[PDB]
């Protein structure tokens, strides 16, 4: 059965029990994640702050099923309109909140993408994309405090695309994590 996770141990301890196949069910695991109530002495390793635009700091490579990870969120700080290379995608705010705007993947033509819906995830919730659902931006609204939020994908994937909010052009970017286990990695 689903346990509880008191601490962000014993959330990587069910994780690993989750994931311990070849399938992933998306429901038990954003429940858990959600279940996982956020203390932040026992992330601040992973959190780190750059003043420029957000970072990824990776917390556990899931003996190789899936990437947990923490993304820090300055002021202002937001990502492009991406995709999410045909994994699942688990979002859990554990500090601040952050908008998302969704957005369908584009027909052909060099045409403006117009929003499909919006929301501001709360500090604590976990949310969930994959690429047959459709592309979001995230974005901490915020003008004068930080978010953090807890991703989760599987399985694990570097490199996505990016894509203008006027033409739908795509472009691939091959992302990098600022830290790893707690030690910043230039
Ligand atoms: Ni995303």
């Amino acid at each position: 059965e689903l346990l509880k996770p008191r601490t962000l141990a014993d959330l990587i301890r069910i994780l690993h029990e989750l994931f311990a196949g070849d399938e992933v069910n998306v429901e038990e695991v954003q429940a858990v994640l959600e279940a996982y109530e956020s203390n932040p002495a026992e992330w601040a390793l992973y959190a780190k702050f750059d003043q420029y635009r957000y970072t990824r700091n990776l917390v556990d490579q899931g003996n190789g099923k899936f990437n947990l990870m923490i993304l820090c969120w300055g002021e202002g700080h937001g990502s492009s309109i991406h995709d999410h290379t045909d994994s699942h995608c688990f979002l859990k705010l554990l500090q601040g909140n952050l908008k998302e705007t969704l957005f369908d993947w584009p027909d052909k033509k060099s045409n403006e993408m117009i929003k499909k819906s919006e929301r501001t995830l709360r500090e604590n919730q976990c949310a969930y994309i994959n690429d047959s659902i459709g592309l979001h931006r995230v974005e901490n609204v915020s003008h004068t405090e930080p978010a953090v939020s807890l991703h989760l994908y599987s399985p694990p994937f570097d490199t996505c695309h990016a894509f203008d909010q006027r033409t739908g052009h795509k472009n691939k970017v091959t992302m990098t994590f600022h830290s790893k286990f707690g030690i910043r990695t230039p």
